[PDB]
RNA sequence: CCCCCC
RNA sequence: CCCCCC
RNA sequence: CCCCCC
RNA sequence: CCCCCC
RNA sequence: CCCCCC
């Protein structure tokens, strides 16, 4: 009873899956860094308000070290919790990095910054090319009634999560759709259309995100926690998840599209001897994505599964057809410049040839509710 | 009820499997070598930092012995663990070789190297043709803040694991795709695009890898441990596994391809009296690969199963067809120059004849969702 | 298999009557038949 | 034979933890020489259980590496699935991790 | 009669 | 004979 | 009794 | 025995 | 390895 096919179906075990077992102790990172993360004191619109000025200054400033910028980026991000110190320890889930806790107290004296209980602020905050917002005049980092603090805090964070989308994908320094995001969240009053930061400030941040690995781990883990939060999530948390809805497999172009354009469309020239081999192995790969879940969209950023599994190197024939056939379908096929060693232009033009020759006529059979003839256009 | 076929199916037991039993004591290697492996002291960015300079000098230097180079290659590899001494003893799993532990202490005096507690460094480290990195100027082996040590350490290791792919397969000294790997891991900031080592340094290392057997055993065993490590693995460990994703049966060309091109495609001219005998015995061989697992991709390097089982000598007819039919499928059929005593060119051209005569027309039956006619191209 | 030159053959019970019969089958067929295979084969289209 | 040895430890008591320091009972009785097969398996199977298996460098004349790897092979192949039967309060299926 | 390992 | 962790 | 190829 | 592409 | 649109 088809012994060849039954055994062939079993051969797909080569893909899934490496074993998960308690093999700890041996393979460990070790060498733990410190990373001083400033954390505010009590829950109020003081101290942390003026601390915002010190962190944003520290980030946007030449002559800075790694941990000093890393800790500031973590501190400036986590600034909407009653107890950030407790939040970080619970959410970090990272063996390589141990986060220290530095409590910030009320600014009683302030020689040239803060004291954060021993005024150890000789060259941490107390370090014009920096720079600043678009307006060369803003000052005092908004010291006013508690209303408004939520907007001015969310303004900075909103821009940070956008850079995550365009960091590990490509540098894209020449031309990026950053302004396209800023004009959004303005037509609708989600954040006050003001406090725009210059590209220079965004540049030094975007560079460090792509550089450090652990910095991205903290950001990704932050999303998984706030997304699964049931009930009415905080106002800020809604804005965070809103930006995170764009990261959906930001990198797996030869996986999420090859199914939509290649498999979901079902053209007559699909099930051939050429594509028979690639079609079968593609299904086993698709199972890998779903069987894990949770962190499945976040693969290209940290996970190593995108090296050989999700790559189009395993199925260059089917990928070339699915990409070629889906050119006339969606207009958005200009930015992706294409060009790989296994581009396979022979079958690429074949896909484009199908959509132009058909021009309707056929209607995917559809033996239920379609009708007969009468399809001029 | 087909007594011939039922008994014939039982005849495949000749392949699988030699017995696994406690037959130790008699067949043993004995004659244990020493191999002095330098191991750093406490967990810090000192001693081991300058030790890196002494090992890389020792490796890239004429007038050196086997164990001196072997131990250095082991030491330079295992340099990202809190307790390498404990790691090695647990992970070695090798009876023939017993690894000694040499603790390295703080460089307090340093006459011409290190003392590693008795300054026994007369001609171990204290031995211009060597050589060095591309830049004829680099020095001081980077003595700076702890940040950066992870990159400069990972730079050397990243190149070592690449050479493993091209060591037991073939020498390939005339032209190898080493530069193709170095341009990768650069477009994306995984390692700093710098500290490139000359081919001469890579030559003496690649030669020793192919020469010694036990040296490869330690490297292979290292991968199986770090791959099965659950949770968020170290940053370096991700880079190690990334390179290990290319070793996937680096040698079994007549096994992983003959299924993809021959069996997975299913052409009309497949199930013949000629290929009937080779098709049956191939399935029993395929089971051997999966039934063991774990170290199944790593067969050609150490395991002796690749002598007669996975070789195409058992099935030269089916192999010649599967290879011949899969020429027009994938463009990458130029590097493999072919040419064996049992090449069988009669059936080789037959496979190529099928793909050129068909040119579509047939569509693998596919009695589900295909349609009828309309396949000009 | 091409490797049938070294083995020189030649026994008292060689039986050349049925020996040529086996060789006659592989040369007369030249494809055409495909071991039935009632699962995944198809119909016709076997010129070579 | 291991059970009879275990009784020796309890039947005396009082100075039972203090054996290796003065008492001569640790020469042949408590040594693994009497049971090198079971000891090699118990030590090998309990490597992935507790992380603290680095300091003890191992290495004896009767190490028996054949059965040592067998113990380590069991814990890595299982990866859950089985649940020690436990015919009281366990349930059925649903053990992905 | 006895040939090890502990 | 003994090499850990608590 | 045995003559190959791997 | 092994020669590619990922 | 990655290049879009949302």
């Amino acid at each position: 009873m088809a012994t060849l096919l039954r055994s062939l179906a079993l051969f797909k075990r080569n893909k899934d899956k490496p074993p998960i077992t308690s093999g700890s102790g041996g393979a460990i990172r070790g060498i733990k860094h410190i990373i001083i993360v400033p954390i505010p004191g009590d829950s109020s619109i003081t101290t942390r308000s003026r601390l915002l000025d010190r962190l944003v200054r520290l980030i946007g400033n030449p002559d800075v070290s790694g941990p000093k910028l890393t800790g500031a980026l973590i501190g400036i991000l986590s600034l909407f919790v009653e107890s950030p110190g407790q939040l970080i320890q619970r959410i970090t889930d990272d063996p390589d990095v141990s986060i220290r806790l530095l409590e910030v107290v009320q600014s009683d004296q302030s020689q040239s910054g803060l004291t954060f209980a021993e005024d150890e602020a000789d060259q941490y905050f107390s370090h014009s090319r920096f720079g600043w917002f678009e307006n060369k005049e803003i000052s005092d980092i908004e010291v006013q009634d508690p209303e408004g603090f939520n907007m001015i805090l969310g303004t900075i964070l909103a821009q940070i999560w956008v850079l995550v989308a365009k960091a590990v994908t490509a540098p894209d320094t020449a031309a990026d759709s950053e302004l396209r995001r800023w004009i959004k969240y303005t037509q609708q009053r989600r954040v006050v259309g003001e406090f725009r930061l210059e590209r220079k400030w965004l540049d030094v941040v975007r560079n460090r995100i792509a550089e450090d690995l652990s910095l991205r781990r903290f950001m990704v883990a932050l999303i998984l926690d706030i997304k699964r939060t049931p009930g009415n999530k905080p106002r800020i948390a809604e804005m965070i998840c809103n930006i995170d809805t764009y990261i959906v497999e930001a990198g797996l172009a030869s996986f999420i599209l090859t199914i939509k354009f290649g498999i979901e469309t079902m053209y007559p020239a699909l099930g051939l001897h050429e594509f028979d081999g690639e079609l079968s192995t593609l299904e086993s790969l698709m199972n890998l994505y779903q069987q894990m879940g949770e962190t499945a969209p976040y693969m290209v950023i940290l996970e190593n599964s995108i090296q050989n599994k999700f790559s189009a190197g395993s199925y260059p024939l089917l990928w070339s057809y699915a990409m070629g056939v889906g050119v006339e379908l969606e207009n958005s096929m200009g930015g992706l410049n294409f060009g790989r060693s296994y581009f396979d232009p022979a079958y690429f033009r074949l896909g484009q040839e199908m959509v132009r020759r058909s021009a309707g006529k056929v209607s995917s059979t559809l033996a239920s509710e379609l009708g007969i003839t009468a399809e001029d256009a």
